[PDB]
């Protein structure tokens, strides 16, 4: 409990960003001379963050580009100000011996050229040096200088290595805070070249905000929120921070642009990674968002990361787009349709290859996203897996320096999640152990599977994988119980021929569900209808699965005790229409599992193609958080259907390997 | 002390197919089976590996600690005709071949009921092997002429076409049978493939059919015992049911609640509409297992239908099997009678018929020393029945039965009569007695301790001033009733509280006789309740319960009606105040079920207070028998509601009702002479 409050106070205090200080950008800001050093606290930061091998940068992850480039950039500060020559050469040793990332081949050449303007014994004569110094010109050539001055671009992030540019038409391109694409390095060098006080103002605040020392990117108010939400959400503890999450999710909605989302509010250049993350979470949490904001990253069928700079697209952004395409609504622009296909192909061509590199388990995160589309993504399934995939402090981010995200790439995030999940597994085992008794002492295993522990186990598991909450135990057990009766009864009819020869008064049977003073009567009425559905759908070809599901949501709605006001006309329609979809969607599923007869891949792929279709209009009506039906009622429909889909799209082998991994393979 | 319990728990946790002793007869008769591939060695070399080992020093085979002719003869000779037919260890072969010669004359002294199964069917068939191989043995015995002719008498009684039409008990011992029609017979065996769960009967069946599903039973029987084989297997139902019955009556059922419930579940799953067998996979069912299963299941709060018994009714009599009208034994009729005690008013009539019939069968059998059993043999078989016969459910107080049962449990003493003598390791245990006699002694020790506290409390409270004109026995009995029922270690809170409050009521009642009623109540008998110790949670609601009891006095006073009803309600109200259980009255049927329990106890106890007045007034035996049935009926409806695990009120709340009432019943149906012989046998008659 203390931990939840820990994450809460961290989220309530959300802001510009929790980022690690970058050694390179801090010393490059140290290089700015008094307006009459200008930030002696940049230097005061520098002296202390020296690693024992005499080097700099990220300590916990050793990277060549990072330890070298961060180390020397601190050196070019200490010696060019002729102070602390003790550590200055002590780290000059590190550079010499280990001489054998973003903007690396642009900021490093201007940093050696800057190393020449001082004296510093460093192997410039490196065979590795010529290969990346050649790419200096291999890129400064494909960049059109007259285009770098016309529209804000990703290049403006590396102006320390840029030579002889028109600042008259460049200051027109900065971010809203005055920064040059949010690099303090690019703004320091832009200030050495022009004294724009709004371009200074970005810099001083960044050092004031950190009491010395400055990161490699700022601010990142959007990226951080979006990703902190997705992370808490996947970890299953999102329910604890509902006001805080909906607090900053609002912020993302406020700053939605028709051109997409950037990593910060005040960056005019947008990227697909942030837009897809934003689009998914905004739609997932019930906001009105239009996916057409994506066609800004489509150029002739292909999907890049920036609007124009057709760079090679990385792996993580395509994952995040693929996920956003999974919340496809039928009324949406086709761009989301095209996006799904492209991103699936991108990640499939790469799945069978270790070319999944960009974080702890990025292939596992991706296998899931591809093997379990939305219709079959049960939140506890994803969450159990995600505990074994979330990197914690292990995740590192590739910027100008190696940097880390304090707020959402946290170790407290895991300790909290694995706690809340263990208590779920504990509450789950006691839950079913109580269920097993209930099943047996009812002469109820005589009906059902030829191994009723298996028909019980999956029937309880589905309900708990979806309605997993602490207190919602009333509903969960109700779902499991009613499910078992329905399975039992369907089994009895299947090997007897129908209610035609129902010798018994099997209406009763609900009295196997314990009497609640508010629950029992209405549950009798719903169960009566499921029976009445059998005798009518009996001597025909329509399946009953549609009505089995419809009964379920009816009970789950009786437990948990919310009713649908029926005087209001649109309240009636939205409910009555949700039932139609669930009745229709589960009936089509039961037709696919019959064609798996077992022949015609062409025919099965037709049924799948249209179930996905009807699922979209359901997913729309369930998430559309303005609809006149209670969000919990809407979730109840989504829960039942997803579980039905889950079952219909999964081998019994895969299904209980999940059961073992979520309920029994204890975390912590 | 607690250490012994943990052994029993570990035995129960690993319950399974059965812990039974090996039969010498069945073991060698399986050695006689030749390889499936023709190898000139026996198919089961470990069946022999056992034989050489377990030859007893007296030169015989069979049960060692219990000497029986039938067992020594068949077990030895079957081992010998094995040893010679494989021509090995012929040195030991005679070291017991001698035993047959010397003790052969003890067969004319067999007991009228103690006789092996298939004795006259598998043994004459065992002599025939003692003549295909030459065997030096005394065929001419005066005991043989009567039993050898009993072979044709019984193989003239069997209907050949019916032995092949429906599975029967004859299928158990068919090794000495001719007329082999397996085409129509193999369709009659068990789900195991075994013939009525006998490995002997399956050895004969395999030479005569290469049935690999019939071998599979035999291969398994020797794997699971790594050599050697009993005379009946498996016993998954019998063992559980009986393992339960034993631990229950020994009063230590309380510790193994999870273990019992697990294997009692095994019965509920494997219940059939045709009854219970000794195993899951035997199609011919028996009343002994069926009555035990119904009784234990109903006792433990399961939904069971007694009409499963009418499958054993043939024209007013009950036998043991379906249709097959046989010499009924005593223990199966005992066990049915016990099950008949739990009749609910809604039950099928068979429980009515079962009780009355077995009542006669066990009465007509009680005097004559025909109390010997034809199936079982055990320390005290008539004592078990004497109790069950003298003390019906309404007066069978758990510590009374358990104390008495301690001196009648056989331990290792029990032996069971199959084709050979066998014993049940798990359930016919000596540790069972070792543990129970301990747990009971710790109970009486704690009972004596509480008594001194009650004695002090009674004396010092000036409460003897009025009341029963011999204080010391009013306390002693009144505490006994509470402790006989609510006896647990930790429930001392309730037990003492029950006994204490009871004393107040009796005291207040007597004062009311001496003044003529609350009309002449000069006193403030209300605040008499603060004589109970003051816990902050117990009293004051306790005061309110007491206040209501007095209110019963003044309101029923201008009438004739008894108050024993309201005094019984007052106790259960009190016992419930102790132990601190409340009735969530938000839920309606809980309120109803409680409110009706109060009615039934108040009602049953008033009738008791009217019957004991017609026994003072010496009124027509038939008039008292009118009241006894009218009480017994309500008792069933209460016993239904107390044991039905459906309607939701804490089981302890329901049991508290049964406890108060059962104590009232015991008192009204028991002589004061008999009553404290019980007090002494349970509290003061030290065990160990």
């Amino acid at each position: 409990t203390t931990m939840i409050d820990g994450i809460r106070t961290a989220l309530r205090s959300i802001g510009e960003g929790e980022i690690s200080i970058s050694a390179y950008d801090t010393s490059l800001v140290a290089l700015l001379k008094r307006l009459d050093p200008q930030f002696p606290s940049t230097i005061d930061w520098i002296v202390q963050n020296q690693l024992p091998d005499g080097s700099w940068g990220d300590a916990s992850f050793f990277m060549m580009g990072d330890r070298i480039m961060s180390t020397l950039a601190c050196v070019v500060a200490l010696k060019s100000w002729n102070i602390h020559t003790d550590k200055c050469e002590r780290g000059l040793l590190f550079i010499q011996e280990n001489m054998w990332l973003v903007g690396f081949e642009i900021a490093l050449p201007s940093l050696l050229d800057m190393a020449k303007d001082l004296d510093l014994d460093i192997p410039y004569d490196e065979p590795a040096l010529k290969a990346i110094y050649a790419e200096r010109e291999r890129k400064l050539a494909k960049i059109p200088r007259d285009v770098l001055h016309s529209m804000p671009t990703t290049l403006l992030h590396s102006l320390e290595g840029m030579v002889d540019l028109d600042w008259e038409k460049l200051l027109k391109l900065r971010c809203l805070d005055g920064s040059f694409h949010c690099s303090p390095a690019s703004t320091a060098t832009a200030f050495q070249q022009t004294g724009d006080q709004k371009c200074f103002e970005y810099l001083d605040g960044i050092v004031k905000k950190f009491n010395g020392g400055v990161p490699c990117i700022y601010p990142l108010d959007v990226y951080e929120r979006l990703w902190a939400v997705d992370r808490l959400t996947r970890l299953g503890i999102s329910r604890h921070f509902t006001s805080e999450i909906e607090d900053c999710l609002d912020y993302i909605f406020r700053n939605w642009t028709p051109d997409g989302l950037a990593h910060t509010k005040n960056c005019p250049v947008k990227d697909i990674d942030d837009t897809a993350m934003g689009f998914r979470l905004l739609r997932l949490y019930g906001y009105q968002v239009d996916p057409c904001v994506l066609k800004k990253f489509e150029k002739d069928g292909k999907f890049f990361c920036l609007h124009g700079e057709s760079n090679p697209s990385s792996v993580t952004p395509m994952y995040n787009t693929y996920r956003a395409s999974q919340l496809k609504f039928p009324g949406d622009d086709g761009v989301l349709g095209r996006a799904e296909v492209f991103c699936r192909s991108f990640l499939q061509d790469r799945r069978g290859s270790n070319r999944m590199k960009d974080a702890k388990d990025i292939p596992g995160e991706v296998e899931y996203a591809m093997d379990y589309p939305w219709k079959a993504s049960l939140p506890r399934i994803e969450t159990r897996l995600y505990l074994d995939q979330y990197g914690g402090s292990g995740d590192v981010w590739i910027g100008k320096v190696l940097h880390r995200m304090t707020l959402f790439c946290n170790d407290l995030y895991l300790k909290a999640a694995k706690a809340d999940f263990s208590n779920f597994q504990k509450e789950c085992r006691v839950e079913l152990n109580g269920l097993r008794r209930w099943y047996l002492r009812s002469n109820l295993e005589k009906f059902g599977g030829t191994d009723p522990q298996t028909t019980l186990m999956t029937s309880y598991f589905l309900a708990s994988a979806n309605i997993f909450e602490a207190n919602r135990a009333a509903e969960r057990l109700g779902w499991a119980r009613v499910a078992l009766l329905a399975d039992a009864v369907s089994s009895h009819f299947r090997r007897i021929g129908g209610p035609k020869n129902s010798t018994s008064n099997l209406e009763e049977l609900i009295s196997l569900v314990p009497f609640d003073d508010a629950y029992s009567g209405s549950l009798r009425e719903a169960w009566k209808q499921w029976l009445m559905a059998w005798t009518a759908k009996e001597s025909s070809q329509e399946s009953i699965e549609g009505d089995t599901a419809i009964l379920l949501v009816r009970a789950i709605e009786i437990f948990g005790g919310r009713h649908v006001l029926t005087g209001q006309r649109p309240d009636l329609w939205e409910y009555s229409q949700l039932e139609q979809l669930t009745s229709s969607i589960c009936c089509k599923l039961s037709r696919r599992v019959l064609a798996q007869n077992g022949e015609s891949t062409e025919k099965v792929e037709e049924i799948d193609q249209q179930v996905d279709l009807e699922m979209q209009e359901l997913t729309r009506r369930v998430l559309q958080g303005c609809s006149a039906i209670n969000r919990l009622t809407r979730e109840t429909f989504l829960h039942v259907v997803k579980s039905f889909c889950y079952v219909a799209y999964c081998s019994p082998e895969t299904i209980d390997s999940h059961i073992d991994k979520v309920i029994f393979q204890d975390v912590i």
